[PDB]
């Protein structure tokens, strides 16, 4: 199909998107960069999907977190959801379509800009909320691994989904955790979606960035980022060590499983045989800038390996 100003999109019904996302790439995400906007609004995307539970209710990636704000962004795990939820209600109301539509079409058009990421498959056509999510749904980074994980596969996400949506973390930072650090990031590289990340997760600690008892932090190994507790479980727990330490150095993989199982939280709570694919109005992403390595001074005597089956691999240091 062609849409009036010339571009084009397999089904009619997207070219609705062409200008919101242009719209938004200018006003939201700073010039179709991989910035804060998209950092928050791809933590938003989870925020809002991750409320669902067979047993509890919640309709998953239904706008619920924007439409029942009110309730929804005084929940504990979700501190600091507010600043992106109040950036965003301006254009779901200049705009025509859902919340939950939009909060994952700006998650997937900001990964978009990130060098190395990916285009998240995206459909169109949710519905209006109709629910506010339940509280504790969200995961919180001072929660066990055990605990975690049952909330992960109560949505619908086995341990080795939820490592794959952890890449994340490799363009994210933190503004609540450590309030005297804001915008300390979770890798060396938060505007790369890579696979620093794994690698930088899994050195040992050195020091705290900012004030060292903050409830959900652990000890990083850089002044420049900041280690949640439940990512240093989640790279060391037998049950998810093998297939973090498998993200090192595996962009392909990385790239794949995080597009797939991002389309799979952007759908909890709704039917994709009722929307339409809208997938490639998704910018195309930038190609990977730098290579897997470790930090300046660093060796492999760093890494505390944590898979049994298959020993850490052998990467280069920053000169
Ligand atoms: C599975 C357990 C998870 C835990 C415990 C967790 C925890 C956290 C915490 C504590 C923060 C920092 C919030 C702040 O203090 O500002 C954060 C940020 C973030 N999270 Fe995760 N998270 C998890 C999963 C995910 C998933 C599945 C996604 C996928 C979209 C995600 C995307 C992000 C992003 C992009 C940010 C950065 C936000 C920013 O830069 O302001 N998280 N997460
Ligand atoms: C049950 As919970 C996700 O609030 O630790
Ligand atoms: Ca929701
Ligand atoms: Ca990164
Ligand atoms: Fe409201
Ligand atoms: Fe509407
Ligand atoms: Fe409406
Ligand atoms: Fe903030
Ligand atoms: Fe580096
Ligand atoms: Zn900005
Ligand atoms: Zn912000
Ligand atoms: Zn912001
Ligand atoms: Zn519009
Ligand atoms: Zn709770
Ligand atoms: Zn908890
Ligand atoms: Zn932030
Ligand atoms: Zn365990």
């Amino acid at each position: 199909a062609t849409c009036d100003d010339g571009r084009t999109t397999a089904n009619a019904a997207c070219c609705i998107l062409f200008p919101i996302l242009d719209d938004i790439q200018e006003n939201l995400f700073d010039g179709a960069q991989c910035g804060e906007e998209v950092h928050e609004s791809l933590r938003l995307t989870f925020h809002d999907a991750i409320g669902f539970s067979p047993t509890l209710g919640g309709g998953g990636a239904d706008g619920s977190i924007i439409a029942f704000d009110t309730i929804e962004t005084n929940f504990p795990a979700n501190a600091g959801i507010d600043e992106i939820v109040s950036a965003q209600k301006p254009f779901v109301a200049k705009h025509n379509i859902s919340a939950g539509d939009f909060i994952q079409f700006a998650g997937a058009v900001g990964v978009s800009n990130c060098p190395g990421g990916v285009r998240i498959p995206f459909f169109l056509g949710r519905p209006d909320a109709v629910a506010a999510s339940p509280d504790h749904l969200v995961p919180e980074p001072f929660d066990s691994v055990d605990s975690i994980l049952a909330r992960m596969g109560d949505a619908g996400f086995s341990p080795v989904e939820v490592v794959s949506l952890l890449a994340s973390h490799s363009i994210a930072a933190a503004d609540k955790v450590d309030p005297s650090i804001p915008g300390t990031p979770f890798d060396s590289t938060p505007g790369v979606f890579d696979s620093q990340f794994f690698i930088e997760t899994q050195l040992k600690g050195r020091l705290f960035p900012g004030t060292a008892d903050n409830k959900g932090e652990a000890q990083s190994p850089l002044q420049g980022e900041i280690r949640l507790q439940s990512d240093h479980l989640l790279a060391r727990d037998p049950q998810t060590a093998c297939e973090w330490q498998s993200m090192v150095n595996n962009q392909p993989k990385i790239q794949n499983r995080f597009a797939a199982t991002m389309s799979k939280m952007a759908l909890l709570g709704q039917d994709k045989t009722k929307l339409i694919d809208c997938s490639d109005v998704i910018p195309t992403p930038p190609a990977l800038v730098g290579a897997a390595h470790l930090p300046a001074g660093f060796s492999l005597s760093d890494v505390e390996q944590a898979c049994a089956a298959t020993p850490f691999p052998a990467l280069t240091a920053d000169p």
